[PDB]
């Protein structure tokens, strides 16, 4: 049986992975155990006190995250903010599945991760976004893996296809909205309801957001041309989901366009192209590990528009880690990750 | 195999059917086939157009709801407004499982109905709560179910253990909050985004709500005494959820009326009653199956009070109904119906 | 011209009385001034980083909260968490106009404040609820005011005619729904957005809520029976907002009892009985200093029932603290204080 | 005194000029009278079965939409869809003040106007837009005015200055979320609560919203350089607010660009630059007419980015209304408009 840890078991994206792990056909059949949870200051607690829609795990007691804790298990989740997983991972058995749901090796221009993280570049390991061309290869029996971040996730699928075939110029522009479970639990004056119910807000505008340069990277992946990004996140009052409208210059005609999506994703199990006629909507695609994208050409403005709607928690975080621990395992890639929504 | 029609399927309850059967494990293994999709007005429409997060049946088209249309089906639900299910179920064999979301075949009075419906009463079938003391027995094997309205859901999960071993007073109060999906999609200008968005209200108050009557009906099940019934619904800004806050008076203590719950829930998968310093959040439950229950003793006010959360989709309608389908048909009462809630 | 401070400027309710001092007629024609506005870890920024919706002030410096820096105002608003006016009210001139927004010094026995608030009693003040039998005269140039809470506010003017006219039972239950800044701005988890949006829950149930007290006492000042309440809270996703859902047995058919009501409200200009058929929303009251009021009974449960709707911030705390301000500085009771609710 | 008629008054624009007129000092010291209200289907109605935060208007029955009914007034508000405005404006008395919430008038260019709106246009009268270089000169003592649609005027807002002062490029991007009362109170499937609550969608996507050749024909007027724009609108669950984000290839350090909007604004009542560090919010401006802009500078991407929040139905529609309502009449511009937001 694959033994489970989860560290950061008490934010959101551990959260998400449990509820996803307790739904995994390996889970029911006993291929799957969910051992240690841990946490910093919510170790002693029971997990029912952070997450209280996981009932059948509410009675765990939450542990310290420590090397000793985490040891004795063949898959470790990582769900903590960014800087602990580069000495945990050394700590860990090196036989183990260590999979970072934080940015430590995401990136891989160590002077790029310096500039916008302020720390020593830890090093990368393989990008846990597998529909990106050549990146699920290198997930097939990795033991590392680093997943994306939600905002990335979003802009990389609305926007390869387009730039990977040469369809459309290589600067640019993405304004994304997004649910408040994006900004983690952690309480804060700007996160609280009162505050985020009933209004909108633009945040770390005009490149200092951190996701700028991983959308960069994975564009960079696909063009030789250089890449500029013009990111713009927008907080919306949902708990859950991205909606990001990306935009560039083009003077291919739509059809053309049309035709590189239909190419790169016909046989993509959690793409899913709109009908004619039709555009993507969060309220979809929450609660699922499926990402709906739409293209379109402004004539007038000689500009592509795609656009993808994702839940930030599913193929944003979790989804995506369990999607890779999936194939790090040799399990059926879609094991436990429906593409059916919760709608209403 | 069993085939499936689901009449309503453009609607939030034939929807959400829909897409616990996608889920559920007879689909995957064969044993259950997703037949006829029926409706009114939108026949000759594609589901999609209806519900974009069912992407698996998107492409299915939406059919007239004829007796023709629906013969060769060995369940068929009806997602309806009340009105329809008696015709319906005269042209059906009686060999085929009827499972009926709708309040035709729910009240066992035929005075009451007339009083609270204005119509001829149609007759009762099996109420499909099976939580009710003696309403499991009466569903299994049965070819006919009135799933429970999600209001009454609710209040009689809350309620009837302490009102069976004699606890309280049989004067029940229930001020229930709800999201908007538990009127339908139907448009109305009371139930636009904008109006809803951002507002309370209590509404069909004072004993003209037509849940009021069945909250009577399934007390009266547990009871000789004399039941009366305060039903206030009070509709909130959310799109799912039900909480409904149940009270009493009572001179009984409170470790006799915990024992009483224990007792009668110990045994129930889908019924959580909260660890001591929690209450329940429609938030936890939203997308399962359960209920989340806590009860307490206002010493001052001589007031017992119970609290129930349910998805007013799932355990108040959709999930009900494949509960009822799952013991119709001899499968595990669970088949296809998680505890576990999609939250934040 | 009237010299007013503001301590707990940077919170939700110092705030809200900012906003309606910025729109006081008083305010215009110069009467009234705005002076110093205080706080405690926030001492040293500028009001605009807590409140970018009053930028006529943003730029002013929120100063510590100090009897020197308070000394020299006429008037000085305490807009503090419970447990810091009576040390704060002592050093300032008896001659200074004192509006206090917390529990401080709103209860009349001892014995109760300290069993619900665990310190020693303070005292009492005027109660800033004008439209209760007697108020209005205790609040003519009066030097101290204490505001009521946000729920009593409403329960007591759904409630206190029929209790008054004998027309109920003076067991009373109320299940109140409120928006999310009822609780305050400091920051917990539990307030977070995505942990409120698109969830409800009681809290604070059978009768450990602070406000069941304060509803008791307000009740018993129109009654000689023996008062009783029970008192449920419900935090449901909405930034504003209480609708309260009142309940007592009655034996008065509804004639009297709608008559009771307009003998009470007909001169009341912030109190606005709904016309028949229709019903209070908090929408409709929002920004405004309005309550919206509906009686009914319900003759099978032999129970009365009525619906009250307020905005927390406005005729909840800062409505009702400048309403009384008005009333204590001999200016018109409705200066600055609409009835018109800002919807959707 | 002025009598004033409101064309459309059951629906969100209309209900919107009546509360600002309620407020206007001109209705409190009698210069103001609100005369015929009017409607299509809710003729016969009363306006609190529309609007049940306009208690002082309550009572008002609603008037059939003739232009007989509006004649007698000396300035009549339209509100209606678009249409009407023209063949109603043309059997009105040209000495009668006609301010138009729809687009009838709003263009100056048939053949734009036909390919975006598909029918014979009917010409254009001054834009009511104050702050646009050259509007105000064109509303002093004018009898008719377009006022702007709620997109454009957040986008020109956000782009004039830049644009005016030549420092960006004329190719723009504009992606802005909207809360859903900007799409009206007509009933619809795809704007009801269940819908719209948890989700978020682009729609109209890639040049054909009819707000984009406004948006071009608003930029023109400060550039003789050939303008295009991308225009991408967002539904958000809110019910009121507009967040534009704005961006164009740069070609000016921040320096210059704050130092020309610090220029074009520090004079304008209802524009309010955002402090260093401080980004606009929709929470912030909602039931104010004022806009909240920040500028940036995306160095490495080199684009400029400005962001503008609005309450779309005060500055975006109702508060541009009376703006120039106020100055057609000689009337200070500011009466009846807050620049104070309600929030939280
Ligand atoms: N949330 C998303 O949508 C999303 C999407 C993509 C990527 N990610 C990434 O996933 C990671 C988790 O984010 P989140 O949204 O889940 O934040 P969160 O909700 O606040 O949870 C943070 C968790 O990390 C634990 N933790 C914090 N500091 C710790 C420390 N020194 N040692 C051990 N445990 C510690 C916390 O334990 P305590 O409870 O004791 O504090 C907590 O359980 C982030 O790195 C994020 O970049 C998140
Ligand atoms: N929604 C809940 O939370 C809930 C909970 C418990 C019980 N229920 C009960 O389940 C039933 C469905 O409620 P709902 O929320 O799903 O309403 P809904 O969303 O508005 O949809 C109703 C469905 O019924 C179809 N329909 C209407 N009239 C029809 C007719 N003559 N013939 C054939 N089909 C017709 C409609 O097809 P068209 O699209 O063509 O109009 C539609 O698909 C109700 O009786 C309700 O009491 C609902
Ligand atoms: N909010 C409502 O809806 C409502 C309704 C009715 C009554 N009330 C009552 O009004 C009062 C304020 O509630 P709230 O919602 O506004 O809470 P809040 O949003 O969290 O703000 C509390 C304010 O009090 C300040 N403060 C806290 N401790 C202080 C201390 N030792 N010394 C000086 N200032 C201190 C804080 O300054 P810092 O920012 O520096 O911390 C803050 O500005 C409460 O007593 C409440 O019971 C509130
Ligand atoms: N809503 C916004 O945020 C916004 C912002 C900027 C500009 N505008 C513009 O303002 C105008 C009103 O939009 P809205 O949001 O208020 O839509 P709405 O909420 O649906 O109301 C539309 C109003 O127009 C009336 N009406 C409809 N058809 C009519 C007809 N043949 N004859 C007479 N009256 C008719 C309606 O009366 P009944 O009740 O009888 O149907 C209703 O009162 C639109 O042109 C819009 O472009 C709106």
């Amino acid at each position: 049986a694959t033994k489970v840890a989860v560290a950061g078991a008490s934010g959101y994206a551990g959260g998400e992975i449990l509820r996803l792990l307790l739904g995994h056909p390996a889970y029911a059949d006993g291929r799957l155990r969910i051992g240690a949870l841990t946490a910093a200051t919510s170790a002693g607690s029971t997990l029912g006190e952070h997450h209280p829609h996981l009932t059948p795990l509410a009675h765990r007691v939450v542990e310290p995250t420590e090397a000793a804790v985490l040891g004795g298990h063949d898959a470790v989740f990582l769900a903590l903010p960014h800087g602990h997983s580069a000495v945990l991972a050394q700590q860990l058995s090196p036989e183990t599945l260590i999979i970072d749901c934080g940015a430590d090796f995401r990136l891989t221009d160590a002077a790029v991760w310096e500039r916008f993280y302020g720390s020593s570049h830890a090093g990368s390991w393989p990008y846990g976004l597998p529909e990106l061309p050549g990146a699920r290869d290198q997930l097939r029996g990795t033991r590392r893996i680093a997943v994306p971040g939600c905002y990335p996730t979003a802009a990389l699928l609305a926007l390869f296809p387009a730039l990977a075939a040469d369809l459309i110029e290589p600067a640019v522009t993405v304004v994304a909205v997004s649910g408040t479970s994006g900004a983690g639990r952690a309480a804060t004056t700007d996160l609280l309801g009162a505050e985020v119910i009933g209004s909108a807000r633009a945040y770390n505008i005009a490149g200092v957001h951190r996701h700028t340069p991983e959308i960069a990277q994975g564009l960079r992946a696909v063009t030789d041309r250089d890449v500029s990004v013009s990111f713009t996140p927008v907080l919306i009052p949902a708990s859950r989901g991205i909606l990001a409208t990306c935009t560039a210059r083009t003077r291919s005609p739509l059809s053309q366009l049309r035709a590189a999506y239909e190419k790169a994703y016909h046989a993509e199990p959690f793409i899913y192209l709109m009908p004619e006629g039709q555009l993507p909507r969060t309220g979809a695609v929450i609660g699922s590990n499926a990402a709906h994208i739409a293209v379109a050409v402004d004539e007038d403005a000689q500009t592509f528009v795609a656009i993808a709607a994702i839940d930030n928690l599913v193929k944003g975080t979790a989804g995506a880690a369990v999607q890779s621990m999936n194939l790090a395992l040799g399990w059926p890639e879609t094991d436990g990750l429906s593409v059916v929504g919760v709608a209403p």
